[PDB]
């Protein structure tokens, strides 16, 4: 299934089609905005982006990217849903990606999930 993900400052997470850093700062979401879930086993899943590769958590040590070939253990996540179906995504550390409020590159560092670390989404 494919999916956006619209973070808290209601602007969209961004592949940035592997270059660089991830960040939640795309007005409307288009192909770079779209990632597909495919199940990385035991229950987690990773995250396809528009170049063909994972979002990796980085290990929670610098912002996340969307660049790696293979699922190789900082790209499983746990989907996580808030009542409302808003999702969070933990991390091989057990930490949450954010959006930073789009004010900073997308991270993996948090323990617990807030308002940044909730995204809208739907399967496209």
């Amino acid at each position: 299934k494919t999916i956006w993900l619209q973070g808290f400052n209601n602007k969209y997470v961004n592949s940035k089609n592997g270059q660089g850093a991830m960040w939640c700062d795309s007005d409307a979401p288009q192909a770079w905005e779209l990632f597909t879930v495919v199940d990385a086993g035991n229950g987690k899943i990773a995250l396809r982006g528009n170049n063909g590769m994972y979002v990796s958590s980085e290990n929670g040590e610098q912002a996340i990217t969307c660049n790696r070939p293979a699922i190789q253990g900082w790209e499983a996540f746990d989907w996580l849903e808030t009542a409302d179906g808003k999702v969070s995504l933990r991390g091989s550390n057990g930490l949450f990606i954010s959006s930073e409020n789009g004010a900073a590159a997308m991270t993996c560092t948090r323990p617990t999930a807030s308002g940044w670390e909730a995204f809208g989404y739907s399967v496209v």
